């Protein structure tokens, strides 16, 4: 029961119109995750997400298993191939609720649209499902696969989330939590802001220009987290630095159901005293939080202590993640567990991929430039910080890596001028 922001109230105000669809966008920070618990308490929800990770962060299941779609690219000129149970428990679905959806491929949306309208015998977008979206819009999607490209580009305007065909049938209201339950200085936020929009004056240019710090940017005995786009790179550092010399080595317990994709922990977490490494969940009780870091300082048979660069020594002890699917019983929704995976909540933290630090954010970063960035790359990896002083580069910045994401820029500025709303108004 938080007391809400205003901008959540106005979330729960929208919903409780079951015509309204939602998309709720917000930064690292933002408070999305408590506050997706606090909606979901507060109709049969189903919660769904686009990988099993995510799915297992949420608390629900993957879009693919729960409406049975092939993987790949499908067209809408694709003809669709359902349990008895399923369709049962589709039926009795109020409010289906996506996480991490700027990471949804847009013909994933339609080809839900479609099953729904199937298992609804329903011409209305989505069978008439109330669709509530939770994301990050300037979140990048994952890289557009060859296989991707040729296929949809001649059914989709572009590869974001919103550029799904249904948004032309329905569209939904878009509200930005824009309050940071974490300190934050506003010289910063309006630097990213102008990098973001590419809106850039000398105030930013000049401090782009000199973000090269070779002495810090080589170093891994600093505390500074090295910030990378490909987990090669991350798996060679983590292992680098980890070295052959007293490794003790903590296996996971996975019990019944959890496809090793879905596992959002080490299946073998190799560890000596001194390694660099982060928590992987929020303890609010031990102390630590999702992408907090620290030393390890013991290692024990069922406790890792790590002392914390606050100064804060934890004791860490395995953790249990559990996997859920939804059933019916009697004509409501439940959420039952069908596995789960026990493991120390730590990783090795040399290194992190963009990717893997989504949502998190660090006081000292080295970002490993690379003239491979896509565009709003960058953009993102100085999001990871949390102040203009605590980033530094490995090499010197240019032009091209400034280059945004348009499509998203143009995205925000519509509906933050036009009425917050995105797609056919009802």
């Amino acid at each position: 029961d938080m007391i809400l922001t205003e901008e959540m109230q106005k979330i729960m105000n929208l919903i409780q119109d079951d015509e309204n669809n939602v998309f709720v966008t917000g930064k690292a920070g933002s408070g999305k995750t408590t506050f997706l618990k606090y909606l979901i308490e507060k109709k049969n929800c189903i919660v769904a997400a686009p990988t099993g990770i995510a799915a297992i962060n949420a608390g629900g299941v993957t879009l693919h298993s729960l409406f049975g779609i092939p993987f790949g690219p499908i067209t809408p000129y694709d003809r669709l191939e359902f349990s008895e149970y399923k369709v049962e428990l589709l039926l009795k679905m109020e409010l289906l609720i996506i996480d991490e959806i700027s990471m949804v491929r847009p013909d994933i949306l339609d080809t839900i649209d479609r099953k729904l309208r199937w298992v609804y015998e329903s011409d209305e977008p989505f069978g008439g499902v109330q669709v509530v979206m939770f994301g990050d819009l300037f979140q990048l999607p994952p890289v557009t696969k060859k296989q991707e490209r040729e296929i949809l580009s001649d059914f989709y305007d572009g590869f974001f989330f919103f550029n799904a065909l249904v948004f032309k049938r329905t569209g939904f209201h878009i509200v930005e939590l824009t309050k940071i339950f974490r300190q934050t200085e506003p010289e910063f936020i309006n630097v990213l802001n102008n990098i973001r929009n590419y809106q850039v004056t000398s105030d930013e240019l000049d401090l782009l220009s000199e973000l090269k710090d070779r002495k810090i940017s080589s170093s891994y005995d600093n505390e500074y987290i090295h910030i990378c786009t490909h987990k090669a790179d991350v798996e060679k550092i983590n292992a680098d630095k980890l070295g052959e010399q007293e490794i003790r080595n903590y296996d996971i317990v996975i019990k019944d159901k959890f496809p090793e994709s879905s596992i959002p922990c080490d299946l073998h977490l190799k560890l000596r005293v001194g390694a660099r490494v982060m928590s992987l969940v929020n303890d609010s009780l031990k102390g630590y939080y999702n992408g907090m870091l620290g030393i390890v300082t013991a290692l024990e048979d069922n406790v890792i202590t790590v002392r914390m660069d606050n100064g804060r020594t934890i004791k860490f002890e395995r953790y249990t993640w559990s996997n859920t699917q939804y059933t019916l019983k009697d004509n409501e929704i439940v959420k039952e567990e069908i596995g789960s995976c026990t493991q120390f909540p730590l990783t090795l933290a040399w290194a992190i991929t963009i990717h893997k630090s989504q949502g998190l954010t660090f006081d000292k970063i080295i970002i490993h430039v690379s003239h491979t960035f896509c565009p709003g790359q960058l953009y993102v990896a100085l999001s990871r910080c949390r102040t203009l002083e605590g980033i530094v580069s490995d090499a010197f910045i240019t032009k091209q890596m400034i280059i945004p994401e348009y499509a998203l820029i143009d995205f925000e500025r519509a509906y933050k001028s036009e009425g917050n709303y995105y797609g056919k108004r009802l």
